[PDB]
């Protein structure tokens, strides 16, 4: 039982992604935010009693990686419930390397979403 | 069942706060600290194994800010187990906003202490 | 359950620890790294599913301070499944204030290791 939460600027992607997610057996829950101020606003509002969350946040966007600064702010308690991935459509090597050096990455992922991808990526960081 | 540490330099606030919790069915285990030190020191000492603490920390006192950066440094472990809270009897709008940008402080409390209102906020940090 | 890492430069050392925390009913599974690099990149390669694990690092090595850093960028979902621990045959006051300073950093043990005290330390740090 997952919650999804997708950040994007694109109106098109957003309602798209959202399209897939709900299209396969992943997750019934899911919540959109067309800016980060909005995302961080909702995130700032839960506890520790929010179910497993994911978090789609695009890069090219506050864009991604000032995203993560006002997430790292969030109380330990709620980030623990939740696994942050980063999502963009272009993918240079200076993507990645920043991305894995975000602690609140854990992994950047291609457009459009490999839902085969992403399932098998939630038995590791979402486990029993 | 949780436990109860207060930080506070007033030795009015800290015994009479210690006397409302334990007025109340919230908590039967309070312990007072004086001094930043003191309660930075018992902290170290602590394992994963603590039970669910709450951690009452006055604000104009080390001070609030000065207090934090010491937990920072104490292992992830035993502060997955805490929840930390920021009070006092003063509250402007800067304030507010530095607990808001500080990770460890859950949220900032006016003195004295509303019961009603954290027992609430307990079952949004400590869940089940 | 405990899985053991152990990160050390000398390749004495290294085995000599396998050999004696094997020799003990501690743990099963010992996996043992001449270098942080090969030790960040197997942490890298790792979820939140997996085991209780205990990480021994050496001091006098990049190094132990380097080696918290790139450990610092891990998800913070895998960290929370580890117990990070200094090892090191000299112990001046100095690096006692660093390790205590470090928040990924548990304890300092000193060289050899000595089961019954890690033992102990483990009830602490993995309860239940």
């Amino acid at each position: 039982a997952m919650d999804f939460i997708i950040v994007d600027d694109s109106v098109f992607d957003l309602f798209t992604q959202e399209k897939l997610l709900l299209k396969s057996g992943l997750t019934t829950s899911v919540r959109t935010f067309n800016s980060a101020q909005a995302a961080i606003d909702h995130l700032r509002s839960q506890g520790a009693d929010i179910p497993d969350t994911v978090i789609l946040l695009d890069l090219q966007m506050i864009n991604g990686f000032e995203f993560t600064e006002h997430y790292g702010m969030l109380p330990e308690a709620v980030r623990a419930r939740i696994r942050l991935f980063m999502i963009s459509s272009t993918v240079d090597i200076s993507d990645i390397e920043q991305a894995e050096a975000n602690p609140h990455i854990i992994q950047l992922l291609p457009k459009p979403l490999e839902i085969p991808l992403l399932r098998e990526l939630l038995k590791r960081w979402f486990p029993s």
